[PDB]
């Protein structure tokens, strides 16, 4: 991977691998949501880093408030597949950090994702508005002017999402992380949520439709110790579903989104 | 990747993924155990399949009956890894896959893995031995005079394994497959079976020791819909006997072993 001429995104190309695809021998949304982060952890290591110096001082980290990820053609199983991504500043509420997928061969965009991240002290997991000696030393990693995976007017990355009201329509129980979910700080790896929410789709869906567009919010961490219980109900030629991940005792809500799927 | 100047083996490099190291910004054995596979099937590929002609016919497949894996060093996030792997009949038993894994820059081996894998109807689920015809199919891509991948006549990669006898040392119960952990025929992935073993490791060995050894025998598969408890107890360097069996009446999915060595 490289960062660009102007040092202001970076791109790399990936071989989509034959345990990365599903049924229809295409990645998987998961394995699209491992590539986003590969190359987002790239990036950062190109410039420097995803912490500053004055981060890492105050023990301030980034974390994500919400992915937003649209898929038109999934790669197949040894396609080639570039992906550029980039980051932007949002005043002080946090930063976006959006991507561009594309097939390689014909240049055509066949995905995008845009997600927001919030400041929060990694010991106290208070949330903070990002300081004026924080915000300075990212800038110059940043385009100035506005550079949107999502352009669109009423655009759905930005949409409010509602809370899932019992009963749910369909629920999957009892799901637990094991060490593959979990990154190298020990805390679970957020693509494992998008998984989690996936498990309560039911099979007849999967199987006659193709995810095309999946929103979600990170409310609260699922700790290693932790049981989830993720719950969908419909509310919709295309399928849109509302989701919930909760602790399995006291119904905490860890996470809500919504899925839009189209007839294969 | 690229079969090698004889055809007969297949070499590939791996750039290793933050998603893909543990807490010691290493490489786990099951992101090795994912490579190993994508190696074995580039090298399927490359020469024309992972069934022949008459396997299409006959509706018979290749399963894994072991796994064997030797690591000296897991490869950092960022470090490049290269793998050569090859495929040798043993007579009418069935096949076996080997593998070694190589530091891209040294050029030392850094791994080991060998696999034996026996020939079954994917509908019956009835073992079979090779045949002539089959195996006539497939000679003609593994080397003639035998290349193994741990050569020591009554080696790690040989030894019997044996059942383990409740009450188990440690346990993890209710462990469930999720879409992610299957493959694109809808099966279970072999190496979700690794995880498993090693989700009954207790915590404080895996901060202070590293994984050097695990022999797997696979005996049946865990459906989509089936629930799995994970056992194990030390039977010594640390090491251990594993047991994965059905979460209600006990069926047995697979046994192994795991040698590990202090940090
Ligand atoms: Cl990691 C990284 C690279 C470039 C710009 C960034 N802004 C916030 N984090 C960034
Ligand atoms: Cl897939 C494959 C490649 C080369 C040799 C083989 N023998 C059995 N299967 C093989």
């Amino acid at each position: 991977g490289s960062l660009t001429e102007d040092g202001l995104s970076y791109k790399e190309k990936f071989v989509v691998r034959s345990y990365e695809v599903g049924s229809n021998k295409t990645a998987t949304v998961e394995t699209i949501a491992n590539l986003l982060q590969e190359v987002g952890c790239n990036h950062a290591q190109s410039v420097g880093f995803a912490t500053t110096t004055t981060m890492r001082k105050l023990h301030l980290i980034w974390v994500t408030a919400r992915m937003h990820i649209e898929i038109y053609k999934y790669p197949a199983w040894g396609d080639v597949v570039e992906i550029e991504t980039w980051c932007q500043s949002e005043g002080r509420i946090g930063t976006r950090r959006d991507w561009i997928l594309k097939d390689s061969v014909t240049g055509e965009v066949t995905g995008r994702a845009t997600s927001k991240w919030v400041m929060m002290n990694q010991d106290t997991r208070r949330l903070q508005k990002v300081s004026d000696d924080v915000r300075d030393e990212y800038l110059v990693f940043c385009p100035q002017e506005p550079r949107l995976a999502f352009p669109e007017e009423n655009n759905r990355s930005l949409k409010k999402i509602p809370k899932l009201e019992d009963p749910a329509q369909y629920s999957m129980i009892g799901l637990k992380p094991r060490r593959a979910d979990l990154d190298m700080n020990q805390h679970v790896n957020n693509v494992t949520y998008i998984g989690w929410v996936l498990e309560s789709i039911p099979q007849e869906i999967v199987d006659t439709h193709e995810l095309q567009v999946i929103t979600l919010d990170y409310r609260r961490e699922c700790q290693q110790d932790d049981v989830v219980d993720s719950l969908t109900t419909t509310t919709s030629n295309d399928s849109q579903f509302l989701h919930l991940l909760r602790l399995s005792g006291d119904g905490q809500e860890i996470n809500r989104g919504t899925t839009l799927w189209r007839k294969k």
